């Protein structure tokens, strides 16, 4: 099974991706997590991403495409995968389409702009795994610790209000058109498309997604 998650920044995509991955035994493919890891380790492909993410700007189509095609050739992607953060632009989507990569589900998360900032400012992550928490809305079992490893959570350098505003602007301009792109794909019988209310509690959105996938 192959899935793509659509939605504005902080809509809850990464959060819900964790549940799908464990349930369906398919790997989460997060371009945001790769880019941050590349910066961290200084990987040839992705190292350059530091300043761009800082400014709240999108990284080049070609860099991310390369990261995805490299990552997606991996063996763990034999039986399917979940795309989370890719595609982010129309050319990114088209690159994937003409490579002959079709998916089964495109899942859109519907979340109002006014909720995004307070979500992102309270976000805490476990960098090694990509697991995400919220200090008020979705806290770890033990404060400041990852549930799975118990390791100290951190805050992303680009999770400040001003930076978040910029990502929003970028999304509505560059990424929003992907909704129509895949709605069109769905009508061609190339995939199934669905939208969920991303303002429900984490448990409920997970249940909604499972009704669609299971
Ligand atoms: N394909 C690409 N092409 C070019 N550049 C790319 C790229 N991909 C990445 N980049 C680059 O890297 C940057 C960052 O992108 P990215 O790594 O994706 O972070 P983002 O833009 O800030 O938004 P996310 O997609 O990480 O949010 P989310 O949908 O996962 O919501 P989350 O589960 O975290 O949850 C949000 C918060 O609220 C909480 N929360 C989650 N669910 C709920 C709920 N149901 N109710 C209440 N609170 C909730 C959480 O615990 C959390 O704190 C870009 O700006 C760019 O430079």
């Amino acid at each position: 099974m192959r899935i793509i998650l659509l939605g504005a920044p902080g809509a809850g995509k990464g959060t819900q991706a964790q549940f799908i991955m464990e349930k369906y035994g398919i790997p989460q493919i997060s371009t945001g997590d790769m880019l941050r890891a590349a910066v961290k380790s200084g990987s040839e492909l992705g190292k350059q991403a530091k300043d761009i993410m800082d400014a709240g700007k999108l990284v080049t189509d070609e860099l991310v495409i390369a990261l995805v095609k490299e990552r997606i050739a991996q063996e763990d992607c034999r039986n399917g995968f979940l795309l989370d953060g890719f595609p982010r632009t129309i050319p990114q989507a088209d690159a994937m389409k003409e490579a002959g990569i079709n998916v089964d589900y495109v899942l859109e998360f519907d979340v109002p702009d006014e909720l995004i900032v307070d979500r992102i400012v309270g976000r805490r992550v476990h960098a090694p795994s990509g697991r995400v928490y919220h200090v008020k809305f979705n806290p770890p079992k033990v404060e400041g610790k990852d549930d799975v490893t118990g390791e100290e959570l951190t805050t992303r350098k680009d999770d400040q209000e001003e930076t978040v505003r910029k990502r929003l602007v970028e999304y509505h301009q560059m990424t929003a058109p992907l909704i129509g792109y895949y709605s069109k794909e769905a009508e061609a019988g190339n995939t199934k498309y669905a939208k969920v209310d991303g303002t429900k509690p984490v448990a409920e959105v997970r249940a909604d997604l499972e009704k669609i996938l299971g």
